[PDB]
């Protein structure tokens, strides 16, 4: 048999970088919400022990991608403690509809999904912890997708507390530029000094992104899609890009503004979800 299993993206409401630790990583406060939309992710079980992604994804080998990188930690973990069933394999592939790389999260996604999935396919056992524990091995972003729900997340996005925001409608754009995680957060002129509030505090104050004045001042690509949205509503940049997104109350308001839009933006319009759909495909 075969399951299909969404792997929804992820927008940062906010973000603000209160600090660095020593190894590097930054220390935040941030708010994650999924996006109704996102990549499909098939599995078949295999008998022979072996974890194949048949599907390629861009630019990606098949051992440095995220989907068999999940597979294989999860496999060692399992036999390391007897949970993994002999022979225990699976054939995966994936449709993918997310961006490389733009702030998505959709890796980190793909990833969560595929440890959920086969945990549930090879009846592990694994908990909500322990897999979030070993996701975040895997990213940071990993955690977030494990525990399914919308959540004001700190430290570097793992400690995670639920929260349901409004689950408005998105205008999500692209621009045509690739930004490395690693040139934002290593940029000297970032914020790592805003200082940590309290969720009440930040629920009513402004919404905004630290990340969002680098991206915009070194890409210019960055720069042009957020004008052109601003003019027409909130708009912030997710992640450390590239990808920026423009709140709307209604689907008609989002649909009818990427009826305008220019192909340049390479947007998509998805209502947000405080429940993952990966987590609401499990019941
Ligand atoms: N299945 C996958 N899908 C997308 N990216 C992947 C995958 N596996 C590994 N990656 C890596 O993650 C990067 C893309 O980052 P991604 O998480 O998709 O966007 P972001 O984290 O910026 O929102 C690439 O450098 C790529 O090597
Ligand atoms: N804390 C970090 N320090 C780093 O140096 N690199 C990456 C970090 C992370 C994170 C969790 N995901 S995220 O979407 O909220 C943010 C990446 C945009």
């Amino acid at each position: 048999m075969r399951t299909q299993w969404p792997s929804p993206a992820k927008l940062n409401l906010f973000l603000y970088i209160t600090g660095q630790r020593a190894d590097g990583y930054h220390t935040l406060q941030t708010l994650f919400q999924f996006l109704d939309y996102g990549d499909t992710i098939s599995i078949e079980l295999r008998d022979d022990g072996d974890i194949r992604l048949l599907t390629p994804v861009e630019g990606v080998e098949h051992e440095d991608n995220l989907i068999v990188r999940a597979a294989r930690l999860l496999m060692k973990t399992a036999a390391d403690s007897g949970r993994l069933p002999t022979g225990s394999g699976a054939n995966i592939s994936i449709d993918k509809r997310l961006p490389v790389g733009g702030g998505l999260g959709g890796g980190s996604s793909n990833a969560a999904t595929v440890l959920v999935a086969l945990n549930h396919l090879w009846q592990c056992g694994l908990s909500m912890d322990e897999l979030a524990e070993m996701g975040l091995t895997l990213g940071a972003d990993v955690p977030v997708f494990v525990r399914g729900h919308a959540a004001f997340a700190e430290g570097v996005g793992e400690i995670l507390t639920p929260v349901d925001p409004p689950e408005k409608w998105y205008l999500v754009a692209h621009p045509g530029v690739s930004i490395p995680t690693p040139v934002i957060f290593k940029d000297p002129e970032l914020p790592r000094n805003t200082p940590k509030r309290s969720i009440e505090t930040l629920l009513k104050c402004e919404f905004s992104n630290d990340c969002e004045v680098i991206a915009r001042k070194r890409f210019r690509e960055v720069d042009a899609v957020l004008s052109w949205l601003l003019e027409y509503a909130p708009s912030r940049l997710t992640g450390t890009g590239a990808c920026v997104f423009a709140e709307f109350d209604t689907e008609s308001e989002a649909r009818q503004v990427l009826e305008q839009a220019p192909e340049w933006l390479n947007g998509f319009v998805a209502k947000g979800v405080n429940l993952s759909p990966l987590h609401r495909a499990m019941l």
